[PDB]
């Protein structure tokens, strides 16, 4: 059985590769500064971001808000939704996935992919900032904590998640399993087959604790400490909504609101 | 097989066991035997209705789990004082607990009540769900048994209180986890160290982990057929955190909509910059 789990570890970390342009290997040599990323730190430097390398998000499109903090808000949607694609087809990857209940395959992304988002931005984020546009870029966190009304801690909380999550030293093949394991949650609500469900996360799990104690002999119980922090995902998940929500209290096309 | 290593995560397995024991007067092994209803000796009072409550007061006597206000004049607000001096009493037998746990007492002092105050809600939450099934709750010590429907009758505030209890419990009773396992889980709830303002996180992950390694062994060997049972426990703390924090709200809204209704120091306290 070692044999069927490490073989499922590989096609995870392979379609993983395949599905996520940035990887966490990539995104920390950049990080680490082992051609620098432009680097927004403040007002000038974004409008200059901008403009020297048109950031391939909603900077372009006309009638929004011409407001900074309000365009970085909607920035992070545009490639939110981006990234809802790519964890989309790494889904598809997932033996078993596929041959699910098609309503309970979009319940499970539906329900999964901003835990999967928050869990794979730490892996393009340190202490004092966040890669942004494929890692073009790099946006200060002091930057983002400056921002206006409630924008200004919107970002804050994902950093603290990060620094703690980074914590873990979990590498791609590691997340490449965690991710998929995010995924196969059967406690979540509307399924309608659980049973499917539990089954493949249940050998995820074990291809997950066979991965980290080949890859972290020394770590001892990473895959306990890995499983508490869902508590801290589905914890800043909720707090996001929660925020989401204010904001409709700002007020900040149609076929676009639509699309995001 | 037996070594020095898996040798010593035993002996503290029984440890725990034997202080959990010794901490809390109703255990699952006692509660599922009342609730079976097997015996003709355990068997509780049911409560179901008005009716019953009253005549419950008769039968299960309950030595002022109630505090003490006569007659309150209203059955939700009683039932949930009740609640409280309950949760008081459970706050109790668990800090009892924790003290047994080994190095948990050598901490510095403002963890030690750090870890308390975040950890004591998600543990009764736990071990609540021992003394419940689908259809109701054990209550003054398994003497008496609450109704689920009763509970989810009482009023706009209060008939609410409960039934996230109650769901979570079906689930994680569904793990048929048995006090030895319990034991452990409860420990390693208390020390965790990701808790809001410790100063000394080191110390308490290394406790934590000698635990955990504890907890992973006696599940295996006791559940030897339960695949990734270990894993899906974990899981569950993630509920208890729901709970938790859907609880908080709850009694925000109570404090706002009874005004005449005193909350307990002590759990005031612990719900305080929560
Ligand atoms: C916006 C919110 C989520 C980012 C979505 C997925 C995370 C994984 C990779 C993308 C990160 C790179 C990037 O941020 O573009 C978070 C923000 O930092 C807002 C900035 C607006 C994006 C340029
Ligand atoms: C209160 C309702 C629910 C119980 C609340 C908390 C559970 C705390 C401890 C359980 C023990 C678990 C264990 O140690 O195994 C119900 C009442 O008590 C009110 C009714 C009183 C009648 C007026
Ligand atoms: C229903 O009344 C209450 C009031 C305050 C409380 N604090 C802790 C609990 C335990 C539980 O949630 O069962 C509780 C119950």
């Amino acid at each position: 059985e070692s044999a069927d789990l490490r073989a499922l570890a590989k096609h995870l970390y392979d379609s993983y590769i395949k599905s996520f342009p940035l990887t966490k290997a990539k995104a920390r040599a950049i990080l680490t500064g082992k051609k620098s990323p432009f680097v927004i730190y403040d007002m000038n430097s974004l409008m200059m971001g901008e403009d020297k390398i048109k950031f391939k998000h909603i900077t372009p499109l006309q009638e929004q808000s011409k407001e900074v903090a309000i365009r970085i808000f909607q920035g992070c949607q545009f490639r939110s939704v981006e990234a809802v694609q790519e964890i989309t087809e790494y889904a598809k990857s997932i033996p078993g996935f596929v041959n699910l209940d098609l309503n309970d395959q979009v319940t499970l992304l539906k329900y999964g992919v901003h835990e999967i988002i928050y869990t794979m931005l730490a892996s393009l984020m340190n202490k004092d900032g966040v890669l942004i546009s494929e890692g073009q870029g790099f946006m200060t966190r002091e930057f983002l904590k400056s921002l206006r009304k409630p924008f200004g801690d919107f970002m804050e909380p994902k950093f603290e998640f990060a620094v703690k999550f980074n914590a873990l030293e979990l590498d791609d093949s590691d997340l490449a399993i965690f991710i998929a394991v995010i995924i196969l949650s059967g406690d979540r609500p509307g399924l309608l087959n659980v049973k499917p469900i539990e089954d493949i996360q249940d050998n995820l799990l074990q291809a997950l604790e066979l991965q980290l104690k080949l890859n972290h002999p020394e770590s001892s119980q990473l895959f306990a400490k890995l499983l508490q922090k869902m508590t801290d995902l589905r914890q800043i998940v909720t707090e996001h909504v929660q925020l989401l929500q204010v904001i409709k209290k700002t007020e900040t096309h149609p076929l676009l609101q639509e699309i995001y």
